């Protein structure tokens, strides 16, 4: 089998992604973001706390007959960027682009965290890191991913994202037409239960590449590109006027600047992200203070090639028995 479904910026600045989801029996269509940097697929349901929805399409598992109660099953997760949600779990029938899994486990949020509430735009997390991190107790489950692999044509999937568009998510099949040259593979480390893996180093705008190792993840649902802060420093010298600001929380630029691009390397080949990929906008709505799409990692405890990295490429997700990451220009 293989599933196909598009995947939609949720704003002008691609703060995140949205790709619809088929929950349940008559199905329910929720809009979710598709995380590789983590395993839990929650949704905002009939289960949240009413304070704590505004606009989100809900799940309501007492109108699905494929629905069930995962007796005893409870999940609760926090995200790098300091949210969090938590609640029951049901399984049910869960279909993405024609893909069905059946049994999948859906985590009904009881609780979510404001900048949850606050984005009307999402409805949940569907989480295609390694199983391993998913949250639910005292019965760990399996992603989607996990629970398809075994009927996909091949156990992988692709992230296709677009900038400032609409791209796609493929499951079980590598669409050949969507990317130029040749697919790079790279080892990926499973032992955090992340895609992680070893970039070969960088450039600058037109400046020599940089070769060096940068342990890190891909992680679709991470906007930004968060490197050491010696490749950051590096990058943002070539900017007029950049500057990392604590009140602010990170690099800023004048929104006069026409900014370089960004190349990082995988294997000997060379990904580039456009300079006009790295600009986040306004700080605030009317400030000539624009916020910067490569931020340093320091205060994280892992490198993440987020959807600024990755936007830039075709990303493959090899579920193998050895897993490996692939990366194609396009």
């Amino acid at each position: 089998s293989t599933g196909s479904a598009t995947t939609t910026p949720i704003d002008s600045l691609d703060d995140a992604y949205i790709t619809p989801v088929q929950i349940g029996t008559p199905a329910q269509t929720l809009n979710l973001d598709f995380d590789t940097g983590s395993s839990d697929l929650w949704v905002f349901s009939s289960e949240t706390t009413a304070s704590e929805v505004d606009g989100q399409t809900i799940y309501t598992p007492s109108k699905s007959t494929t629905a069930k109660l995962l007796s005893g099953a409870t999940w609760s997760i926090s995200y790098g960027d300091g949210s969090s949600s938590s609640g029951d779990v049901y399984t049910d029938t869960v279909s993405v682009g024609g893909l069905t899994v059946t049994g999948q486990a859906v985590e009904s949020a009881k609780k979510v965290s404001s900048s949850f509430t606050e984005d009307s735009t999402i409805d949940g997390l569907l989480g295609l890191a390694f199983s391993t991190l998913n949250t639910v107790s005292p019965t760990q489950q399996k992603t989607f991913f996990d629970n398809a692999k075994a009927s996909l044509d091949s156990p992988v999937f692709t992230a296709d994202l677009g900038y400032h568009a609409p791209g796609t998510y493929n499951f079980g099949f590598i669409d050949t037409t969507a990317y130029t040259g040749s697919i790079t593979y790279t080892a990926v480390s499973t032992k955090q239960g992340f895609w992680e893996w070893t970039s070969t180093g960088y450039a600058v705008g037109s400046g020599t590449f940089k070769s060096t190792s940068i342990d890190g993840i891909a992680d679709t649902g991470t906007t930004l590109l968060y490197l050491p802060a010696t490749v950051v420093s590096a990058y943002w010298a070539q900017v007029s006027g950049a500057k990392s600001s604590s009140s602010v929380g990170g690099y800023v630029f004048p929104c006069s600047a026409t900014l370089p691009s960004f190349t990082f390397g995988v294997g000997s080949a060379r990904i580039v992200i456009p300079g006009d990929y790295i600009d986040f906008g306004p700080i605030s709505t009317g400030s000539s203070s624009c916020f910067g799409g490569i931020q340093s990692s320091a205060g994280i405890g892992i490198n993440i090639f987020g959807d600024v990295a990755l936007k830039a490429a075709f990303v493959v997700f090899n579920g193998a028995t050895t897993p490996t990451l692939g990366f194609a220009s396009k």
